[PDB]
């Protein structure tokens, strides 16, 4: 069946909820994700590393679970976490257990609670709404405010680096692609690079965001592959782990 | 300035949002308003009407005023507002000061406070999500998720009804169109008649929503107006109050 890609709509951690970035999370067919999280509005103190946060898994990284009633839990441990990668103090570590719940409109409301100061501390709870949109559109466009049936043919393609010294991951859902790459031994911003591409009607690719100095390490193109193909970028090799077309 | 269209993304009285609503507000260039509310998926008892709520007015019976910093308040007389056309108790009466805050992803939060038992009684606390969409596409397309500048060559029509028989408006932005017609001297759902009506890339109209006996007392074309003309439908006058093609 189906792919999703899903926009944040707000984080909400107090009283208040807020928007701060452009969030797209992506979850592959196979269930392979990654979510990042770069600012709209970054300061001058944010602009070296412009993500509130980000992060990504395999699917086996992630125990989801149906009740049935729009009720699903997912129980993330993460590959990627930008947190545990750059050792940010006062931040969550393992486990994360979500809820996430369907509304009538369409959207879907994930919560859950956190430890950032330690697994024996308070917990901070939190709630994230999130937005349903076509893969296969190059605008923003959303899915089922009202009811309505949604089939996507949007292709789901996810390749994986296989290389000792890396991580890294890139998810294709229909014309929105996201991708991580990380230096394995490296604990510093410098070791990260993301990129967030859309194949346009034109037929053309364009970065919505691109953050390295590898980022040419990270294929660009999903043409002519199949699942198993290997595909070297400058030396750097990923496999085609799904091709869903 | 530029017309605006809405969609709504949560609705929160106490810890708990959700969205039971397929809401759109339009405001149009001039700034008259029509916000149409209709659930997707009503319960047996209100099958007979289907709507959270619904309002509209003239420019004239909102204030509007910005303190500058993506805020802005408003504060709402209504002309049409189905809480009081039929008197549904526990329901707040009179003007409705809310405040308006853009965030940095592009939506926007709307905040107040309601007095359903009465003006000198405990006051209940709102808030309402909003996600701005592109009136000129077929499809719900977000607009400004990551702060791009957005201008919209989108049409701007609102209809008034003439005849002392009834109220009634109709808002035309781009492609999406709401209006209601109203009964005097009545105070039952059979006095509510209300439209959605969307145009397709193919020039065709599509009902989203047609609710009441007359419907089609509500015009439905736009084509050749002029500002203050008269439009007819089905032998019922309404003025063209509003005209920016």
């Amino acid at each position: 069946h189906m792919p999703a890609l899903l926009k944040r709509l707000l984080f909400q951690v107090g009283p208040h909820p807020n928007e701060r970035t452009f969030t797209l999370s992506s979850v592959s067919t196979d269930g392979h994700y990654i979510s990042l999280r770069p600012f709209v509005k970054p300061s001058g103190d944010e602009l070296s590393f412009p993500f509130e946060w980000a992060f990504a898994g395999t699917n086996e990284t992630v125990k989801a679970n149906d009740q049935g009633n729009g009720v699903v839990t997912q129980d993330f441990n993460f590959w990627l976490d930008t947190n545990v990668y750059l050792n940010v103090p006062n931040t969550h570590r393992g486990e994360v257990n979500t809820t996430w719940k369907n509304w009538d409109s369409g959207c879907v409301e994930e919560t859950g609670a956190v430890y950032p100061f330690g697994a024996d501390k308070e917990s901070v709870s939190f709630r994230e709404m999130w937005q349903p949109v076509d893969p296969s559109r190059e605008d923003l466009v959303i899915v089922s405010p009202n009811n309505e049936k949604f089939s996507s043919n949007a292709r789901s393609i996810v390749l994986k680096v296989t290389d000792e010294a890396y991580d890294g991951l890139v998810i294709v859902i229909g014309r929105w692609i996201q991708g991580f790459l990380s230096q394995k031994n490296n604990n510093t911003i410098e070791g990260l690079n993301f990129i967030r591409l859309l194949e346009k009607d034109s037929g053309k690719s364009e970065f919505l965001l691109s953050y390295g100095k590898e980022v040419n390490k990270i294929p660009q193109s999903y043409e002519n592959l199949k699942k198993g193909s290997t595909v070297t970028s400058n030396g750097l090799n990923w496999e085609v782990i799904e091709y869903h077309a």
